[PDB]
């Protein structure tokens, strides 16, 4: 769909599941080089790997822990090795776990500030290093959600890291906008991602969750790839700074609908 | 790009120039079928319609002033006369002029908020009208300015015109959700449009302009186009209620840049 | 409370009931000079006029349509009349009625825009004049709600409204902050006026709206009273530009709560 | 000034200099009791104690470092122990130091996250902890900044910190607002402490910070304390949730002055 993104060399943080899933497939979709990064030893990346494939583009796997500083330097060092270059990248690792905030244990917090938040910093360095030191004009491309804007009690921790990481994205954004390097975010409302299968399989859950959803519907991975491509690509080419929400108007106070 | 856009009928106020006259032409690269309403016969619609045509679209052409009633409804009845029906509606036309804020004559701000606000509300409480009637999941962008959150003296009006016109996309994105029918801002920072070459023509104010733009270039038309066409698409099909800044980093406020 | 609020000229809007009469008196009991402006005949000002009274303060009444221009002029006359200056101007009035979006008369839309926001620029144009050629180092207080941010279906046009004086105020607070004249939003949610009796009165639509209410409870007219006399002092000295939300939490998202 | 603030306990972190000691003085001149926390005893509490007792009220003084949760949980047992309960929380240390974000080292940002964000966290869990447990309708105000809005460039772990505070403390605004307990931020711009007596000591960076405040001078200590107390008072008994911004109008864009 996006003629420039033909070759184009994407790396993507959390990219044996979900979201991350289903943009390196989109990715290979539009003929990119795909360096799909994974964490946990129990996800099956050389899968994801094929559908990239399948779909048109390259890729390549790489282990890592976006927590540890060198595990990202190797990320972004797999992409050169592989490919020759880094274009893109999208810092999309994360998770979250409910606890009353008066309770939650300081690991908590720390374990969803580190991957999500402190994880996408890593990221969003290592990659805009790479682009100042070569002279390109890249993008980076992070996962954030609703909640950035949207308070959540029992994930106070959750909350506070995608808050963080829209200064952190705006903060970089300027800084590196007179280089011509873009850095955004997106923000999904409730996805249908593997993840979220379980609470969703439960008809009461997926239900109250619809009912806080204007649109009426629980959105599919591939709405949000969709928003990665256009960003990524030249089409957004004016695009910086922003927190693109695609969440079927759930950032609107779906309390105060009429009906 | 967009091959769900082909056939679409997207009538456009304000075509005749600008913004407005280069979003006619994108979606004629879509091969959409084009409305242009303009306002006076000096303005050459008709050259407007040939373009749309060559890119590889539709169009007709109809004058109308959008802040008369009757006119916008013949602007959607004359999609629907034209072309059978009505996808998408693009509520564009605006106008401002500077004043000291407590020197503002009423009669300037009536203009104003009636063209910017009022004119915007018209458009999209018609197309809403007759997507509802028709079961047409339609789609409606409203074009606001980065003045929808950054302030602007001596334009008090145009700045209360698009942030109320932020608060009205929104309501009508959160109380027509349900029928999965999208509404949307867009809000451009500074363009070079015909409006803006006289500005732009002198050196240093295009100098001053330039040094409020983190990416350091006032964008062109065809780059607002681009969110134009891409926010109508399927492509954002869970994408509703937002603002999608198109600005260069003027909304990350660049007074605070290192350098 | 306000040392700095003795003998100071206070101008409000809608004077005669709800918020404006709670303000009046709040600045009465602050030994301020009250300018109590009044809509109708039916209305019963002078009662306003003895209670600000006997709270410690003067105060003369005037009847003034904000949306006539020569009302909100006049509303400004007698504070100079009466008491040789004005300090404060709370641009209070206004209204709102319920009709679906797409059915909105515009007679309606006129209505609304015309007493909610350009009442408010009136009043604030005046105001800022009058500091502006005295060398005042005035105050404006301009009443918005929670709805300057909160979609509100079915109140398109409200919304759009507050949306709207969200703007005029942040211009006209960076305009004229040089000058020493500060220029604030208060946010209400839902306040316990004599206008919403109707609606509280049936415990069902109380119940319901304060299961949106995170605090629990709807919110007493003196609970806004107080932010006004805040902002209006000097404690407030360093604070312009703002909308100080005071929502018992509304602006939190309701709908997000554990339970 | 507030009455209700009398003989309230109110622990202070960051009290030994700038903002917090001078919140310290002004819950003071209420006649609160005040638990002054310190960082090293190279600042001179004792002489902050002595202030806060010639200005009207009670205090002790506590070293501990907002970093380590046990230090945290004995701030709040020694306003338990010392006073016999505790009312409000006030965290405000924090630190900050300019490095390129590409080149920005991991110990510096761990160290800015772990004092600004995650030191505000712990003291606010402790509080609502104590809060809860006992049935006190408490307070908690979170020290944060324009950059909780404003980006950054040179401080990407600042803005990250106080992006990140604004979604902790609406998180525990909503999480708790049943209980009556209110937590809100303070917003900061550039204010005339101690830590910024070099910086302003030489007169270009004086006139460019200068340049950059609408008002058009730096704010002193005192005018940040004005809003804790009020924050801290019942007239705030309806506002939570909220950012209070006390910048001279820094967050409305002073590039966009109309010059
Ligand atoms: N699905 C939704 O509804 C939703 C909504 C809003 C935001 N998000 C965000 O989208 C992103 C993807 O979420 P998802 O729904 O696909 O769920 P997911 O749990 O499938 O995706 C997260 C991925 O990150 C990986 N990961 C976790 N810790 C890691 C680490 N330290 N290093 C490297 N990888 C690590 C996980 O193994 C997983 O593959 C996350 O940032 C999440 O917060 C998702
Ligand atoms: N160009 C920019 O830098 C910029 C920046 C931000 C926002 N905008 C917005 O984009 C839109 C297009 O602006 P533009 O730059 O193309 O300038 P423009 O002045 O060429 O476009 C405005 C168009 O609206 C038409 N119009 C005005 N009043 C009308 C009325 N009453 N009825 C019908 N048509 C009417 C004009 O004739 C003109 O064709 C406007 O809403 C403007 O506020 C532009
Ligand atoms: N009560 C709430 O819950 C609430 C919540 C948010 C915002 N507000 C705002 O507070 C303000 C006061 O509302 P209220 O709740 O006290 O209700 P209200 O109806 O008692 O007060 C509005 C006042 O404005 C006056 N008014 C109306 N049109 C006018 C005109 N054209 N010229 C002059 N005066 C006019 C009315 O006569 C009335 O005295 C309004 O701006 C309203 O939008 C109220
Ligand atoms: N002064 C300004 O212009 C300004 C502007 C916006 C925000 N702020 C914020 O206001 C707060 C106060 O800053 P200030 O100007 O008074 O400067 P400051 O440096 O004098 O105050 C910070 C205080 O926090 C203490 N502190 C630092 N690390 C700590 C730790 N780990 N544990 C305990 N105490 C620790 C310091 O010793 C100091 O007493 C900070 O959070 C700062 O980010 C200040
Ligand atoms: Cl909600
Ligand atoms: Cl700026």
């Amino acid at each position: 769909m996006y003629p420039d993104l033909k070759g184009k060399v994407v790396a993507i943080t959390g990219a044996a599941s979900g979201l991350g899933k289903a943009m390196a497939i989109r990715f290979g979709k539009e003929q990119a080089k795909v360096v799909i990064n994974y964490y946990s030893n129990k996800q099956d990346p050389n899968e994801v790997k094929e559908e990239v494939i399948k779909a048109g583009g390259e890729a390549v796997v790489v282990q890592g822990d976006v927590t540890k500083e060198e595990d990202v330097k190797n990320i972004v060092q797999t992409a050169i090795k592989e490919f020759g270059t880094l274009d893109i990248m999208i810092n999309n690792a994360g998770l979250e776990n409910p606890v009353p905030s008066h309770e939650m244990p300081l690991k908590d917090w720390d374990k969803v500030i580190g991957t999500n938040l402190t994880g996408a910093f890593l990221g969003s360095r290592e990659a805009i290093k790479y682009f100042v030191e070569n002279d390109i004009k890249g993008n980076v491309i992070n996962m954030s959600s609703v909640h950035e804007v949207i308070p959540w009690p029992l994930f106070v921790h959750y909350a506070a890291s995608k808050g963080g990481m829209k200064l952190m994205t705006k903060t970089l954004a300027l800084e590196y906008a007179p280089k011509g390097i873009r850095v955004n975010n997106i923000g999904p409302g409730a996805i249908n991602t593997t993840i979220n299968a379980e609470k969703f399989a439960d008809p009461k859950q997926k239900a109250d969750v619809e009912s806080m959803i204007p649109m009426g519907y629980i959105g599919e991975p591939e709405e949000i790839a969709a928003v990665a491509a256009w960003l990524a690509s030249k089409e957004a080419s004016y695009v910086t700074g922003i927190t693109l929400f695609a969440d079927g108007g759930m950032t609107l106070y779906p309390s105060f609908q009429a009906g």
